[PDB]
């Protein structure tokens, strides 16, 4: 074996770690039996020396991930693993790293690197010979994202977050290999960050392995047989015993019950029940020579220790910390003996992070509603808020425990088992906290309804679940497993408060011959979820984002929405249309007179699909007033059918066909439908429809003959001034009812600006004009400003944003703002400014004659002097807002593009 | 609505049916509430008047399928449904149909058709106006398959099975519509038969509907509240109450418990537990003023009635039937009062088929091992065999019940509740019956391991399950759901008796980024199933038939097969090969020295996939002696690697590369590999490899230089006479070691027959030659016969099948058979014969000089005189077997095509 001092140092260090850290040391042959498959998988998956992947050790908490990583490193350091694949392996743990504030990868590695050896840069000469093991990533004080930039230099000092994110995204030592340990929650959290992923699942014990674990814990035989028989007779307990840590919990609980002499009782209704039984019986069997008052004081001090640790993302407790939280030497000895704490060096740690979270939740059970703030540990409202708001999701398990503790049954269990009283105001605290969150603005909060639903589900309190869920009106949820379907059905079964529902569902209804695959249980759960749609008589918006149905599930949803009791108003079905989908959605459209807005943005339709859609719309039970079909792959032939709808449904008044390819023959057919002075359509959006000036002829005949059409969007079309001139000739006559015109990015120039200037003088009805993103090069600007100076131009909103404007237009713009009394909004973003033009513009802006309410300008993108001038403008005209990105979101929403 | 007398007749019929059949008549508004979605879905899905679809009413037993179909027919006949879509709907029920033995569709329809109405041909004039409702298909005396042909004429008399299967496959009135009622078992049974399926699932009650049903059954309020509270406190009972029939069972059980006055106790461990509680409590509450002897005799008589009904597929009981089984008027009144039976006209029927199956299973509890045969009711051995043999699978639920009854706990429960003794030899009867079944030939007695596993699973007896499953050595199983995975894991956890395992697995491991999708539970179950492969030190053959894995499940399987304790010998992986499949399957190949046969037939490979396969095969831990790569999309370039294998692996001696496209350059490279007098390959099959005479040159150099190669298959290649003559030139020299040559379907003719005729005279080692399916005429046959008459021709097997042979060859054939003393097998199928040549052939065949053991000929395809002559031949030469399809299955198996 090659001489290596670092390898031997790690051998000694992890040999010592392997023998005293775990809850119970089992014979090594047993451990090797229990994890044989995973060890072999790892050893062969890394022998690759095209690229090397990052392998994630996947499993639930307490399954033994950290133990497996330590065994792997110990076997490598002894020379028994990766002998000819990795020369150096580094073991990084999250809690030890959290202490590091500002360090480079080299310094962190140097921490455990003996000087009497090779240098670190020399070992970095060959990066593929390095493996990084990252254990306890979920215990980090920061999140991992691509938000922060990622440097590629190991020598250069950086914050530890940047080092980890660079290592993970492979922008730092790309040749090295990564070994991650993640739970299901961590897997879902960091799936986006990880690429080229390879997974190894830990499986825990089998039934024979559970028997052997019991035989190893109980050094006798007959009581071991008794305990195994008792746990086997109960199904849920045996199922939970697959996890070695839960198995050890059950062992210690039963061992206390047996050494006490009591009969074998155990609670396995929930995981929280097993935790409560373990903690209860260890406390009773480990504290008997102590009076009740000091028992309560000691437990409360320990729980405060855990709560402070969890709120500061700390899991190692120096003696000074125990003294601060009121934990004395006697208390430390007692908890070490009863095996809720163990040493992790010179410091102490909880036997497992889950036990620490248990005590942290327990801490709130000693509290009063009118308690002074701890200034470190947040109160119940803060904990609930941080746990059900998606940004952090750090104190999740704690909150879950607290939810379960707040039930009357479990508060009773806790009080009876401990012997002292505990707070019963905690359910009310949680309820009021969730109500307060619900009454907040849904956009500013970003609720995580998966987290809230999990917490509610664990209480098994249907009335509590109904009360809490009915506080919320705008709900969004992802369903991709049966577990999440069960939880969502439980939480929404008795929900009658829905306003907006956003749903994404995958992996549940495959429709691979849905007859054989779908089950009555799945349909019943789905029907229960749908019951909220028809039971909530406040239901405005249903947004189905990339959902995957089969015929029965879709039929259930459509029949739910068809019921006359349903009050749906907006149906937003993104990217979904087939033959049976057509049939069922047409049942939806027909049956409901309350449904008025329909947005199919993105769903690629065919000729027959559009034919069937229009045939369903022509039914006289259809009250659709807004129809958005953007990016539906609609073409000219389908226009033949759409025109038909315009003839029949006098209730329809807004139609958007953006991002399609009408190609002037569809526009011809649509103008043929529109010309008839029976079509009641009031708003038309044909943005980016790949048509030209040829259609502007026919559209002109529309403008003369429609007394209902008031809004036209023709942006992103090649009009080349002939189309704009034809339309302007049509719009010269005041009898036209057009109010709003959008011709942005239409590839015209100054030449047609004269004709526009004519309509501005003759129209008494055109109030909003967007001519932005066109190269008017100050000639069009000068002509339009002179037109606006006319004492008959009733124009209210003008957009010339990003029009190749220069400081020469300023003066002429400055004179329009002070003369057009009806002009209240002007978009001039991306104009290039100097001092001599910014001064004139600001003089205009601060004037009483200037009747402008909204100015579109990008203040940040200028020098300091002009920034100071615009700030002075803001402080001298208290009615004017200067801002950029004025109309982007409004344009997207009205076109139907965003949603 | 059009006037119709048939409609009114069906209205009266189903109106009478609707009011007396059900267990409890609920208000009609309640029923319509409980089935609103399904009714609307049917009504709107059929209004479409393109092909006609088959609509299936899907749900578990007792969910209300028959009730829903009857209400649908009543509403149709009342004019409230399908008023403008169907003119005539026929309601076919299995039990009523079973009485018909041999009748046509017209007569069966006329059965319930009044004469004073329209004619049958006139109503068949427009088939589009016809709907068929098929209820109780699982209660048929015959099975439904596609084996029998399907005629399109309704007038022609046929057996009812043929009419029904033609109706289902739409080869009889294809324009008609179908409405089927099926269970999960029936759905999986008949999925193959049905096409264009449409499904409507019945959902049963919701929670509020369960409350309302309780309030409706219990006409008071306080016990309704008490019953609902008790059922709600128990999870399993509430879950089971979703089914209306199970809900009525629970209602009656609780009603007996309350009117008796006892506390509310109920066992809900299994569905069989609920049935036992219902039956026990109904019997106790309905026969208490009766002495024990007559209680037991009455229950036994009812059980006998049920048993005769189940074994004769009868479910309506005329009074003579009750008298024959010993059921009197007093007994009928008692059972009607306790609501185990109800009237269905002048006759009685069991309240539900499930109750009848329950009683039929109960009947065996009154029997003795040494009992005389009932001559109608089969004994326990016959019942178990018919239940776990796939051919019948009719009495499944009965057997399931009997299994649960046979446990000690449930026998104790039944004895305690009833009060009289019951048989305790039934576990032994079933175990011995299954042992005897296992010792039968696995090819004949078609076990249905899904049925056996379900029966074993329901007993919840791990020891009994292990004992029964270890009786079987050859197991084949399909896993397509999580339920079936759980069942197979439970049954195979402690199985260590495996010899051959055939597996087809779908729909469980999607590999849609298996990290997020796969769960530890599923992986654990799969590992438990795989544990049988490595725990059974007799494991010969593992056949994965079109299985679909992800990385973790495949890795679990491969690591299982890698263990040195594993004794795998034959690995048949049909239709699976990718890059990750490559890595893991190479772990399988490398690790195991016991593995010797490898068949990848059907798995589409690529250039690099074949490269990686060959590189894995070149490892020196590889003991493969047989390699089958038929229909693997292998081409000439991959031969370069394949040739390498032939050079390296001195253990390999059989290679089959059939159904590939080698195209003479691959064959060139392979012959370059074979020429080397180190290649130990002994048998090569290049059938259907798309090569020509150009390869026969190189193959010739093979036969001179390979002292180990003894079998060559070159069938179905365009070899013409030049290739065969080149090969014969190579094989003339006695130094060639070739023992078997297959040149069937090789497009040669009489011209090369001279050279073959030379080799037959000069070879001392060529024992089997197949020249079938080649257009050698009687001239070639005569030349070969003259060769065989030479006193040096040591040819043992000759195939001249399908060679355009005529009665002129007979004489020359007849004289070769009596001269070639070494010629023991000759295939002459498809030869045309007359009397004067058949006589010569038979005179040869019945002769002492004829040393033939096997003659390949199709006796059935000749006139009566020649048939009688060949029958006399068989009756005069007791050593000669005449048969057709002589070598087809052997050819397929040896090429690796079949399996
Ligand atoms: N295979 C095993 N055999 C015996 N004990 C185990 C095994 N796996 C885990 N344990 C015990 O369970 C605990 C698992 O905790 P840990 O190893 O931190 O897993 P995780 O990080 O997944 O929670 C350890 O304290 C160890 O004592
Ligand atoms: N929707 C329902 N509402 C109330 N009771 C029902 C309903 N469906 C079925 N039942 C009851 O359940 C029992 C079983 O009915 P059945 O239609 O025979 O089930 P299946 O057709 O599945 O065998 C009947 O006695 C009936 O009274």
């Amino acid at each position: 074996q090659k001489i290596n001092p670092y390898r031997s140092h790690m051998k000694q260090k992890f040999q010592v770690l392997w023998e005293k850290e775990p809850c119970l040391l089992v014979p090594e042959d047993f451990y090797e039996e229990t994890t044989k498959i995973e060890y072999e998988l790892l050893s062969t998956v890394y022998l690759d020396a095209e690229s090397s992947p990052t392998v994630v050790l996947h499993g639930p908490e307490g399954i033994g991930k950290t133990t497996f990583l330590r065994k792997v490193m110990l076997e490598w350091a002894k020379g028994n693993l990766w002998r000819d694949r990795f020369s150096f392996v580094f073991f990084l743990t999250g809690r030890e790293m959290n202490g590091v504030t500002d360090m480079s990868l080299v310094e962190l590695l140097s921490r455990d690197w003996p000087e009497s050896s090779e240098p670190i840069e020399d070992i970095f000469s060959q990066p593929e010979r390095i493996l990084f093991i990252l254990d306890g990533m979920e215990e980090l004080k920061f999140d991992l994202d691509c938000n922060a930039d990622l440097c590629e230099d190991w020598e250069q000092p950086q914050s530890m977050q940047v080092v980890l994110q660079s290592l993970l995204q492979k922008q730092m030592l790309p040749e090295c290999s990564l070994l991650l340990a993640l739970s299901k929650m961590g897997m879902r959290k960091n799936y986006s960050l990880l690429k080229h992923m390879k997974c190894i699942f830990l499986l825990g014990f089998s039934e024979h392995q559970r028997k052997l674990y019991f035989s190893h814990y109980f050094q006798e035989k007959d009581a071991s047989s008794r305990a195994f028989s008792f746990v086997r007779e109960k199904s849920s307990l045996f199922v939970l015993c697959q996890s070695p840590f839960l198995c050890w919990l059950v062992c210690t609980s039963l061992k206390c019950q047996l050494e006490k002499g009591e009969d074998l009782e155990l609670d396995s209704e929930t995981i929280t029940g097993l935790y409560v039984s373990f903690f209860t019986k260890v406390f009773r069997s480990g504290s008997e020579t102590c009076p009740l008052k000091q028992r309560r004081a000691r437990l409360k001090s320990l729980c405060t220790l855990a709560a402070e640790g969890m709120w500061t993302c700390t899991f190692l407790f120096c003696p000074e910390d125990l003294r601060r939280n009121g934990v004395s030497e006697s208390d430390t000895s007692m908890w070490l003996d009863m095996k809720l704490l163990h040493r992790s060096g010179d410091c102490l740690a909880f036997i497992h992070t889950c036990i620490q979270e248990f005590c942290a939740a327990m801490f709130y059970m000693f509290t009063r509603p009118k308690d002074p703030p701890h200034s470190v540990i947040g109160n119940v409202t803060q904990l609930i808020t941080r746990a059900v708001s998606g940004h952090y999701s750090r104190l999740s398990w704690t909150a879950v425990f607290l939810f379960v503790f707040s039930t009357e049954r479990m508060t009773h269990r806790l009080e009876t088992s401990f012997g002292f009283p505990l707070s019963k105001e905690i359910k009310q605290e949680i309820t009021q906290s969730l109500d307060t969150l619900s009454q907040c603005d849904p956009n500013n909060v970003m609720m995580s309804f998966q987290a809230l639903f999990n917490c509610l589900f664990e209480t098994q309190d249907p009335e509590f679940v109904a009360q809490v869920v009915n506080f919320f009106k705008d709900i969004d949820i992802y369903i991709g497993t049966k577990e999440e379907l069960i939880i969502c059905a439980a939480c929404l079964r008795h929900c009658h408060s829905l306003q907006k529902f956003h749903l994404c569902m995958e992996h549940v209804f495959p429709d691979e011959s849905g007859c054989i695959s779908n089950t009555i249980e799945k349909l019943t759960l789905w029907r229960d979820v749908c019951s909220a749609f028809a039971a909530s008589e406040d239901f405005e918006i249903l947004n189905l984002d990339n959902c995957r149905f089969d015929e029965p599930s879709l039929a259930v949803l459509c029949r739910t929405l068809s019921q006359p009791v349903c009050k749906l108003r907006k149906f937003v079905c993104n990217f979904a249309s087939n033959l049976a989908n057509s049939l069922e959605l047409f049942k939806v459209i027909l049956h409901n007179p309350h449904l008025k807005h329909l947005n199919f943005y993105g769903s690629s339709l065919s000729h027959m699909d559009a034919r069937q859609l229009c045939e369903a719309l022509k039914h006289p039970m259809c009250n659709i007033e807004e129809l958005m079909l953007g990016k539906c792959d609609i073409t000219g032939e389908a226009c033949e059918d759409i025109a038909s709808v315009l003839v029949h449904n006098k209730k329809l008044n807004l139609l958007s066909l953006c991002e399609n390819a009408l190609k002037d023959d569809g526009v011809l057919v649509l103008c043929e439908a529109l010309k008839n002075p029976d079509c009641a359509l009031e708003a038309l959006l044909l943005s980016h429809c790949c048509f030209s000036s040829a259609a502007c002829d026919h559209l002109s005949q529309v403008l003369l003959y429609n007394r209902s059409l008031t809004f036209l969007d023709l942006g992103s079309n090649v009009l080349k001034d002939e189309g704009v001139t034809t339309l302007c000739e049509s719009l010269k006559h005041p009898s036209c009812n057009l109010q709003e015109l959008w011709l942005m990015n239409c590839y015209f120039t100054s030449v047609c600006c004269v004709d526009i200037a004519t309509v501005l003088i003759h129209s008494e009805k055109l109030k909003t004009l967007k001519l932005g993103n066109n190269k008017i090069y100050d000639a069009g600007a000068k002509q339009l400003c002179k037109a606006l100076k006319h004492p008959k131009c009733k124009l209210e909103n003008l957009g010339l944003e990003a029009c190749e404007l220069s400081p020469a237009s300023c003066e002429d713009l400055a004179s329009a703002l002070t003369t057009c009394k009806s002009l209240t909004c002007v978009n001039l973003e991306w104009i290039t400014l100097d001092y001599d033009g910014a001064a004139v513009l600001c003089e205009a802006l601060v004037s009483l004659e200037c009747s402008l309410q909204l100015l579109g300008l990008n203040k940040s993108s200028y020098d300091e002097e002009i920034k100071m001038m615009l700030t002075q403008v803001e402080e001298m005209n208290p009615n004017l807002i200067i801002s950029h990105h004025l109309w982007t979101d409004d344009e997207g929403r009205r076109r139907g593009i965003l949603v």
